[PDB]
């Protein structure tokens, strides 16, 4: 079979040949459909060949999938079921305790693969094999959209933990500020405008020129363009208003401390962004005291599993058709899948089609 | 009637007099029976004159009371009846949704007045009153610490805040960590021992040479006593282990930001302390990534309610007497009230009493 891969001592991802997998006992066997590129296939790719499989030349990359069941096996999945896969796996010594209660996304560092990321190959290969249990069904109708499952579902995870930092009171939010106009927060920024705590007024954070793909989702959501160079997170309260809810998807350390400032009392800031090491000056005294004074929250989240991806399609249900076309800026079939890892303010979410249905 | 207060331009609590109150409609009046001491009211004592009543020269002070209903009025209290006042009134502008939807500790600046603290005379006074709502019943055998039910129900809500935070997860806590060894941290650290969380190992964070009361109680509660000279919060998890709960009562800055490096995976960070601003070099890319690839979280959390007073009267009751004897160093009668505010290693926590049930 064909796969997408990064090569040792290589820059650029290529076509590549390996056997089909076979499945085995609980694995399923599926046609891999589509998948999506993500800024952590664009990490692989730059050099970061540590992730790489153990004794192996290469990583086949891709951890955003949608696929069709081939091969049931001995599951209770049936042929022809359209399904997303979650990323992570075990690790080299075995199942462990976030495993066995079925949350893995809750796992610290070495405790864990991720596919198509860290350990573990991906899914941008023609077929793939998974265990049913980490296989989410989706309805048949996001076939064609269903690389978006994985994306949306980080969202939802996050969501849901820094809610429930705020579930101890009666917590009324009207304002919402995403931080990063990536697919990312933009996908965020429509869930929070079909989300059930109503909110009245959305931001989002960018430092674009117009004319701009990004602006226009934002400003046709009914969202407010805040661009970083003329109003940064720490000023938007004078421009424009105090935020309940920040959602940081920027990979901005600055963001991650002044985003308190930019809170409204008893608001929470939901942190996404991976940063590397970076020391400057902080005036932790006003963090603190603002945290304290305020009642507020910050909660970091990374990665997803099956609740969240199942409540991703509901979402997806809900996403303007407009947005998602807007969203989706390019998918490639394989014979010219090389245009998939365009990285432009032009390109926004692209996909490589394997196969289809 | 008597009251110990500040006077305006001068640096000592004295007795004043003043009259008696008479309860308004839905007031009872109370006969204050001992005030505790807190670091807020030594606070008001330096200088801080900026939270004296509207045209007024004086503030009361304290604000952790019990006392005896003597005149029920209107309400539905009883002669004899036991309780300790919550610390948030309206502000002059009068009641807003805070107050409104009884969660007046989550009304943020300038929207609530604290009794003893600002904008309102606090309960060191033979008598005073109180909305009914704002006085919560205790048992009659509390009379006596009774004064320990306000500092115990500020744990209460930032527990239930920061639990809250974790609630989206199966979190197993084993370890938990408090920084600070004044009296709210010393509190704390025996209630998390009979916390429901079943914490195996308890350490708390101090600055002290032996011999000390503080440590004392420390190590007399099963718990680790961590020299901050010896071992700082970032080094906590080489000396001993990763903590899974942080509760922060030291309002140092520096603590704040390495509480998130001292944190086991998955855990969360109370923070309770009020520092002014203060800014110095962070490594703010290591502190946002931390958060975030761990799935923590950090809770601000100040005052409390209602709900969090009946709370702490089920702890009181789970506390143990050894404990109760060490933690209160000294009950002053009126007479000779100067010496409650004494402020030295030995002296943990002090009340004043005005008059026995
Ligand atoms: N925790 C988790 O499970 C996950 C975390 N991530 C992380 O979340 C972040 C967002 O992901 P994604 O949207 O796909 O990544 P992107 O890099 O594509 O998006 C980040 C966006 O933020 C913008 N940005 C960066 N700094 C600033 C600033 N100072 N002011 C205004 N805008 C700024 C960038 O704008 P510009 O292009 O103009 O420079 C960019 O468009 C990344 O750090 C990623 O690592 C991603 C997926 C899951
Ligand atoms: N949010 C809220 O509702 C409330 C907040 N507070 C705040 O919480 C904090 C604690 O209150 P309380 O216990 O009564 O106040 P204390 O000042 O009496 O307690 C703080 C303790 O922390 C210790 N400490 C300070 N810095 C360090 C350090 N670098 N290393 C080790 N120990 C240190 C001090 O030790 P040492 O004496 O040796 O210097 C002191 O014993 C204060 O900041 C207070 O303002 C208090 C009550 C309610
Ligand atoms: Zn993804
Ligand atoms: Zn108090």
């Amino acid at each position: 079979m064909k796969a997408i891969a990064v090569k040792r001592g290589e820059d650029r991802p290529v076509v590549i040949e390996k056997p089909r997998p076979e499945p085995e006992s609980g694995e399923a066997l599926v046609r891999t459909l589509r998948v999506g590129v993500d800024g952590t296939d664009h990490e692989v790719i730059a050099g970061g060949h540590g992730g790489f499989p153990e004794g192996e030349d290469h990583l086949v990359l891709g951890h955003e999938a949608v696929g069709v069941v081939v091969d049931p096996n001995d599951t209770e999945l049936e042929e022809g079921d359209i399904v997303v896969p979650t990323v992570r796996r075990p690790p080299a010594s075995g199942t462990n305790e976030y495993f066995e209660r079925d949350q893995p996304d809750m796992a610290p560092d070495g405790m864990y693969f991720e596919r198509g990321i860290v350990g573990a190959h991906g899914y941008m290969s023609e077929f793939f094999t998974s265990p049913e249990k980490y296989l989410v069904r989706i309805p048949r109708s996001q076939a064609e959209l269903g690389f978006l499952i994985e994306p949306i579902s980080i969202t939802e995870k996050a969501l849901e933990h820094a809610y429930a930092s705020r579930s101890a009171f009666d917590w009324d939010p009207s304002s919402a500020f995403v931080l990063g106009n990536g697919s990312l927060g933009l996908l965020t920024l429509a869930m929070l405008k079909v989300d059930d705590k109503g909110y009245e007024n959305l931001y989002c954070l960018g430092r674009r020129d117009r004319p701009d793909p990004t602006i226009d989702i934002i400003e046709e959501l009914d969202a407010t363009y805040v661009d970083s160079r003329q109003t940064p997170v720490e000023d938007v309260p004078d421009v424009y208003e105090q935020m309940d809810f920040i959602y940081e998807a920027t990979g901005f350390p600055k963001h991650a401390i002044q985003s308190v400032q930019a809170l409204a009392p008893n608001g929470v800031g939901a942190l996404l962004g991976v940063p590397s090491d970076w020391a400057f000056e902080v005036d932790a005294g006003a963090f603190h005291r603002e945290m304290v004074l305020h009642n507020k929250a910050l909660v970091g989240s990374v990665n997803s599993h099956v609740e969240h991806f199942e409540a991703a399609t509901v979402t997806f249900t809900k996403l303007p058709k407009w947005f998602l076309e807007d969203l989706v800026t390019g998918v490639h079939p394989l014979s010219e899948f090389e245009a998939a890892f365009d990285d432009d303010d032009t390109t926004i979410k692209t996909a490589i089609e394997f196969s289809t249905v």
